[PDB]
């Protein structure tokens, strides 16, 4: 293990995006990639820019589990390869900001069961779990919550390391 985790997530920052469905963390797991509405567009570009590694914790809605974690990689940009998002009822795909690539540190899921003794500062201390799409997680139950996770040992993080600057 856990010390390479450790180090990545020493004075992090960490935010919780609530997915509406699975496909759309299925398609960020596979090309790297998030797109959020621009008011939490603009707060990760500003955390990002802030802090040494900033660690999205995705959660699918109703599925009462995390699904994993990653750490963005570069601010939002507009214009690159499309990604075809399953969007929420009634949203279209020009109602997204801008594109961030991430890098995924942790593809396991986790039930937020297992999260039920850590609280986020930031949102009232309730249960970590609970939160909009968005939340700031506060540093020290952000990495609980992150070192909660099983190890995925397909991961390497020397590169991601190295990417810290
Ligand atoms: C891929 N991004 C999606 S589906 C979304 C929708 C609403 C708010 N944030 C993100």
């Amino acid at each position: 293990g856990t010390s390479k985790l450790k180090y990545v997530l020493q004075d992090a920052r960490f935010f919780l995006i609530k997915s509406n469905n699975h496909e759309n963390v299925s398609l960020a797991k596979a090309k790297g990639v998030w797109s959020t509405l621009p008011v939490n567009e603009k707060k990760l570009n500003l955390a990002f820019r802030s802090a040494r590694s900033v660690i999205l914790i995705f959660s699918v809605r109703e599925s009462g589990k995390f699904q994993g974690f990653a750490r963005l990689s570069s601010e939002s940009h507009h214009g690159g390869s499309p990604i075809h998002w399953v969007l929420p009822a009634g949203m279209s795909a020009k109602m997204l900001g801008g594109v961030f690539k991430i890098d995924w540190i942790c593809r396991r899921e986790l039930p937020f069961t297992k999260s039920a003794h850590l609280t986020n500062p930031w949102n009232e201390h309730k249960p970590v779990k609970i939160g909009r799409d968005g939340q700031e997680i506060e540093l020290e139950c952000g990495t609980q919550l992150c070192l909660l996770f099983p190890p995925d040992e397909s991961i390497d993080l020397y590169q991601v390391i190295h990417k810290m600057r």
